DNA sequence: TTGGTCAGTGCA
DNA sequence: TGCACTGACCAA
């Protein structure tokens, strides 16, 4: 369980992730969703969406500073949405195998 | 300022 | 096992 650098298969993307077990998924999907153009992270608080878990992460930091951010794992995110799935499929086919 | 990254981990 | 959340460095 050493940390090891997973490269991103997305076309022309030169950037590698390190990871390790511990890690999970999440990081890679979220590596993943740099590329995405859709909007598939909803605020929960409000009408906000974009693309990352990270760009939610400061959403949540910058307007909404007194509430948790919550339900933003694997399980509370669109996994089975067939764009979502190509997304993944095409960074880290490998890692998100048994996404679902 | 925005947020892509690393590093980290308690607990089911 | 690995989920799903934490803090933080530093590029753009
Ligand atoms: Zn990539
Ligand atoms: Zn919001």
């Amino acid at each position: 369980d050493e940390i090891h650098n997973i490269q991103c298969h997305f076309p022309n993307c030169n950037r590698a992730i390190a990871w390790k077990r511990k890690y999970g998924k999440l990081r890679l999907i979220d590596h993943a969703l740099v590329h995405c153009d859709k909007n598939f992270l909803k605020c929960k608080k409000c009408k906000h969406t974009c693309h990352t878990i990270r760009q939610m992460r400061y959403h949540y930091r910058i307007f909404h500073s007194t509430s948790k951010m919550e339900g933003f794992g694997v399980s509370g995110l669109p996994t089975k949405n067939k764009g979502f799935q190509k997304i993944m499929n095409a960074c880290f086919a490998d890692q998100l195998v048994e996404m679902n």
